[PDB]
């Protein structure tokens, strides 16, 4: 029931594809970035939403800017998410797995590199 995920210094995570097993209370991402560049450069977070609000958080969190995690405010479309970490910085997120229903599509990504590719699946099995 947990997961361990790397964002480098090339927008990517070392995974696209994340599979919750159903019988898991709680999910936790364990987030790192490996490499040499620092938040204000080169910084990665993980964000959880539906497949369909994915679009609108990345456009109104990369608005928010650095400062708020370029994360809106009380995003009501986030199901979790990390900090901001550039390398050698660390963050962890649990959810309840209560929050994911068999039959809808979620994603993750990094709000900031989400536009250059850093994104994936989430999948209940
Ligand atoms: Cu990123």
């Amino acid at each position: 029931c947990s997961v361990d995920i790397q964002g480098n210094d090339q927008m990517q995570f070392n995974t696209n594809a994340i599979t919750v097993d159903k019988s898991c209370k709680q999910f936790t991402v364990n987030l790192s970035h490996p490499g040499n560049l620092p938040k204000n450069v080169m910084g990665h977070n993980w964000v959880l939403s539906t497949a369909a609000d994915m679009q609108g958080v990345v456009t109104d969190g990369m608005a928010s800017g650095l400062d708020k995690d370029y994360l809106k405010p009380d995003d009501s479309r986030v199901i979790a998410h990390t900090k901001l970490i550039g390398s050698g910085e660390k963050d962890s997120v649990t959810f309840d797995v209560s929050k994911l229903k068999e039959g809808e599509q979620y994603m993750f990504f990094c709000s900031p590199h989400q536009g250059a590719g850093m994104k994936g699946t989430l999948t209940l099995k």
